[PDB]
């Protein structure tokens, strides 16, 4: 009809779930209506807008490395290692302070980052026990952040969740960030989103959103809990390729 | 209705393309009309009879290692690397032949493959331009089989698949293996499957079944191109976690 067929055309491109299409253009008819005639000029507004109040506030978008402890952790392959290295980096040239490395990734997988850690001249330590991973801690009491790079499973099991728990203990000084591909299905990360209930994810980090053809899935999950993402990234280049992103930005870029 | 609706049911469980779904329906129905009611004894084999038509040929899902070389590529993270250890690995004990290694990931991201191929007492070539790619196959002159490591990256960029082909000429005795994740999204596959018809995949392998929930986006693909799954990869113990599907395999696991 008027600027609503402008909207359901820009709205069916993005991956998004099939309701929340609907939904979205009902309050769009509704603010049409009860509000003050929808011109085709700020349709893209309320639209934006209304996707944007469905994810997560704004507030909760941000909270950059701040805590002395950084630990990352999820889905195999997604890019936790890679992407922590970029992090560390980043905060040493865009922070100058003091990196630090710990690596529970006990379970060959493992030489890559030490090499990393090197490059950069930054101290790690491997960690196989809760109490290993403790006693690297004190190691770092006069560090600045410490970047915590887990091994990654199938936390279907529920045995890889718990023990997740039970090295990285998850006192009051440490960020977690659930690190899924922006790659995944939404099928899948509506259940490990759920596995992972048991533990503090602070924050979101989808990767690899310059594989996935649409970030719809991606908006699909973020619309349905309480943390936003707090790095996205896009890349191989590091530490080049990491961006933090905000509701309305991350709307920008699903609208296509 | 009939065994119809006992059909329905079963397909709707799968990720199966919502067309796909009617059409098979249809293909029952038919079937019930003109050639026998269909009791609700053998619907589920006209279902998996008919699902299984559409997926290449089954004689398209065998030609297990048989090259001197083997060749795998593709997506980022899918389990290119882990995957080629378990080939190799299974070779030896399932076939006492002579294992041998190429990496073509000169882009860190080699020293997993190096020890891997120490544990076996095997040796590796690493290799930057064709010409290395090259004199290293002449020194396996007298080998095997020769499982060559290829970098992951985003093929989307043209670079990475013409490069791809360079490095990897792809002669007469050669088996490539467009190795994908289950864990992907359909859309997604779509595109990069398409950016491989310039390079000869003969098969493709289907890693991480044992995390995606359905397996409804492979079938999605695989209905739709030439070339049946040589192997499918369902976990990270190597090399236990390899396993090889037929059409009608590949089906019953579908149907959940
Ligand atoms: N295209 C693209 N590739 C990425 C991105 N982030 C990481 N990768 C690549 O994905 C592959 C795996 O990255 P890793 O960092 O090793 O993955 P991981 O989560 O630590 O892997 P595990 O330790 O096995 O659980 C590498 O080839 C990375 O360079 C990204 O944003 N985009
Ligand atoms: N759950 C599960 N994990 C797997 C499977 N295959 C591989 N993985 C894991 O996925 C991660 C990445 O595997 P890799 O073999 O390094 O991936 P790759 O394709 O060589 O990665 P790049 O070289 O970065 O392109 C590792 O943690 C693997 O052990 C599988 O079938 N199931
Ligand atoms: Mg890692
Ligand atoms: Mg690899």
């Amino acid at each position: 009809p008027e600027p609503l067929r402008k909207a359901e055309k820009l709205l069916q491109e993005t991956g998004i779930k099939e309701s929340t299409k609907t939904n979205t253009l009902k309050k769009l008819l509704r603010f049409s209506v009860e509000a003050g005639g929808l011109t085709e000029e700020n349709v893209v507004g309320k639209l934006q807008e209304i996707l944007c109040d469905m994810l997560p506030s704004a507030d909760k978008w941000q909270e950059p490395i701040h805590s002395k402890y950084i630990v990352l952790f999820g889905s195999t392959g997604a890019g936790k290692t890679t992407t922590l290295a970029k992090l560390a980096a980043i905060s040493m040239l865009e922070k100058h302070k003091k990196i630090a490395f710990i690596t529970t990734d006990t379970y060959a997988a493992v030489e890559q980052l030490k090499t990393y850690a090197e490059l950069l001249q930054a101290p790690l330590e491997v960690c196989y026990t809760k109490e290993e991973f403790q006693q690297a801690k004190e190691l770092f009491s006069e560090y600045d952040h410490v970047f915590v790079d887990t091994a990654g499973r199938n936390f279907k099991d529920p045995q890889y969740i718990d023990e997740l728990k039970e090295t990285i203990p998850f006192e009051s000084s440490i960020q977690s960030f659930l690190v899924l591909s922006a790659t995944a299905k939404y099928e899948d990360m509506k259940h490990i989103v759920k596995r992972f209930s048991s533990v503090p994810v602070n924050q979101y980090i989808f990767t690899k959103i310059d594989e996935t053809t649409s970030l719809g899935s991606v908006f699909n999950i973020l619309a349905e809990s309480k943390i936003g993402v707090g790095f996205m990234t896009n890349g191989q280049n590091v530490p080049e390729d990491i961006q933090t992103v905000s509701p309305l930005g991350f709307v920008r870029m699903l609208c296509r």
